[PDB]
């Protein structure tokens, strides 16, 4: 099993794609409870995961992944392993102490991004969205009551929005217009640059 | 507390909008696991799901939403029951014996139809999708190759794809190359009308 790392141009559109990794497995990492790095264990995260992405060639590459908690600091490419000692993927994100386990995990957007940009968010606790802005519900009612009449044009941009209760994913038109808007049911987030 | 059914003319625009219904409250229906209909009690189907949706006014309302298993006909306004009396549905959209608990549910898909269109297909297990068509892997492998070059154009169509161990979203171009795919881990069916 071969996993490339994103970061330092491994990327192969002939393999595999996960957020940060070209592989030449695909390997369900739904299934892992504890995870191995460098001969240390550490527990999957229970119903909190990690929306991470990778970008290469106008190709948007991106999925809510589990992750594991370690104190210690991990590099892009360190191997993972499960216990019976296979690899099954290597380090590309973290949150503070929380480490992506890429593969396939759980809800994925794939996008061309030809002529469109997308953009993360951390969504608030009980904070609303229209389009491109969060805010408290009562101010995204009205702004949402302002935009109705609008005609609906062109998606130019994407937004996914990373919350504790829901994740979701809006489009909007150059008039700020939300066009589409998809939930995930699930808590999540983001990786910390 | 006010359910009325879109099939009837009941969608008001300044209610709760789910698959089907416009309501004045908004029940979380994820957390039952058995509900009543004319005193008579049923089961919630665990760990699958029906992909149900309305349009009206341009606007489509689509959601993963848990249905229960009934052998007796039910008719879209019956009436549903929690175990304690209190009314928390109406009977929406049937597969076989497979009836929508309708509500706030699991993954979503809101769109303004304004411009572009929108079709359900049932995946079947183990076929592949790109764009606006599922095959066996290879073919599609090939498919996608084919349309790899062709430049992309705005998105027309949307496509919805439910199968029992993924559900998917697609959207594509005029020639049917696929701009945004978007993969929902979970298993549903699809109404039968
Ligand atoms: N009328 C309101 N009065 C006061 N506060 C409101 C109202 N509406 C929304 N908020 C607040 O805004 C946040 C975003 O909610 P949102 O639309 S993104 O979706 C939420 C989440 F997926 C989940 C709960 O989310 P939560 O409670 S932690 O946060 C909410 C809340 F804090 C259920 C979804 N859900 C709620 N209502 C509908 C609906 O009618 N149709 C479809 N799904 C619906
Ligand atoms: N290379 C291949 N060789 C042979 N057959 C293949 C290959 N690829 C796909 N198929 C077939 O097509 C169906 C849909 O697959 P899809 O794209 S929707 O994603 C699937 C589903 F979400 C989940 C279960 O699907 P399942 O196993 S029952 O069916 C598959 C399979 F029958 C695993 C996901 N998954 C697989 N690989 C990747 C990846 O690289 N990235 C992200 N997710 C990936």
């Amino acid at each position: 099993a071969m996993f490339y790392a994103h970061a330092f141009g491994g990327y192969d559109e002939n393999l595999h794609a996960f957020p940060g990794i070209s592989s030449t497995v695909a390997n369900d990492v739904r299934k892992y409870s504890v995870v191995s790095v460098y001969n240390k264990k550490y527990n999957i995260v229970k119903n909190k995961y990690m929306w991470c992405n990778s970008q290469v060639n106008k190709r948007y590459i991106g999925a809510l992944l589990p992750m594991f908690e370690c104190n210690e600091y991990l590099q892009i490419g360190d191997p993972i392993h499960d216990l019976e000692g296979n690899q099954i993927s290597i380090v590309t994100y973290r949150h503070k102490n929380y480490y992506a386990l890429s593969g396939i995990g759980y809800e994925s957007l794939d996008l061309c991004l030809e002529g469109v940009g997308i953009h993360h968010h951390v969504l608030e606790t009980g904070n609303a969205v229209y389009g491109k802005v969060q805010h408290e519900y009562s101010t995204i009612k009205e702004k949402a009551k302002e935009m109705n009449a609008l005609k609906p044009g062109p998606i130019i941009d994407y937004h996914v929005w990373i919350g504790d209760c829901v994740c979701q994913v809006t489009t909007v038109d150059v008039h700020g217009k939300e066009i589409m808007r998809m939930r995930f049911k699930r808590g999540a987030v983001l990786p910390i640059p």
